């Protein structure tokens, strides 16, 4: 549980928003990528593993799920690549309520923002701040795990 | 002193690295970009203080402490800005000492990646995982705080 994680790809201005979320906190990151891609994903991921202890990756579809560049990455860094079929589906509406979250957060801020990419950052910034917080919660879990 | 971090730049391949360093664990984020800028600067430390509890900087040079985008980028975050001048003297050394063991790591991983970006990523995730590791000394340190 502290080192399972979830993708997710939602859409904004003819641009693609990746995100990771740690699944048992809330706690996001967030980029964004002209298209979705196995070499976007795959450094992504590599990202992610570099930051916090990703164990196992829930991917967002089964592209990336076949990819061989995202499964190289995994390999790498040593991360259990899963699917990410909702078998409990309540998931499903999870990721759909966190979408929503990110894009009115986005909207909030959009116009502080010459360029989305900074809006995002903002909007993953705000996410993982707002009240325990989601930064807090990913910390202590790791921290009783470890 | 869990919420302090300092800035570093290193060169290599004729591009720029950008570090920031946790200064109580060791703890790492880096990106590769063009050149400093104030821009690309403001914009990595909205990434860093978006993932970790971000309260004070030391700025790496006179330039990102003076920058316009670097001073509008910490007030967002809410992040104290400071200087980086080594009123410690060890600092200079091990700051240097981390340029060194980074660049070090990239060479190992540098012929497993097309791109510097992705070596570079590479070489966080073996500094912070590195045996405590950085990555553990991070977390452990926050949660105590929090
Ligand atoms: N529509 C009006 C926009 C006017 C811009 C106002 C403004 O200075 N924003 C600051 C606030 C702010 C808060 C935090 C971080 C960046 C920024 C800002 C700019 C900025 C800086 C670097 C970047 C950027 C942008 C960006 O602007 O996206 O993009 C990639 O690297
Ligand atoms: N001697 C040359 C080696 C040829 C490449 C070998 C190879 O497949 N590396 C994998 C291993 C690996 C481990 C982790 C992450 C990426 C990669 C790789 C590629 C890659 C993928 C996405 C990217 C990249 C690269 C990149 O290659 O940098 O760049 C930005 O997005
Ligand atoms: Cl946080
Ligand atoms: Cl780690």
């Amino acid at each position: 549980s502290p080192g399972i994680w979830q993708l997710d790809c939602t859409h904004l201005e003819g641009k693609v928003i990746l995100v990771a979320v740690h699944v048992a906190s809330g706690y996001i990151e967030a980029e964004v990528i002209p298209a979705e891609t196995g070499q976007e994903t795959a450094y992504f991921l590599l990202k992610l593993a570099g930051r916090w202890p990703v164990k196992t990756v829930h991917t967002d579809n089964g592209s990336n799920f076949t990819s061989t560049t995202v499964k190289a990455a995994c390999w790498w860094a040593g991360i259990k690549q899963e699917d990410g079929i909702p078998y409990n589906p309540q998931s499903q509406g999870v990721i759909e309520s966190m979408n929503k979250e990110l894009k009115k957060i986005i909207g909030q801020v959009r116009d502080q923002a010459e360029h989305l990419k900074t809006a995002v950052q903002m909007a993953v910034f705000i996410h993982n701040h707002k009240r325990y917080s989601a930064g807090e919660r990913i910390v202590d879990i790791i921290a009783t795990d470890i």
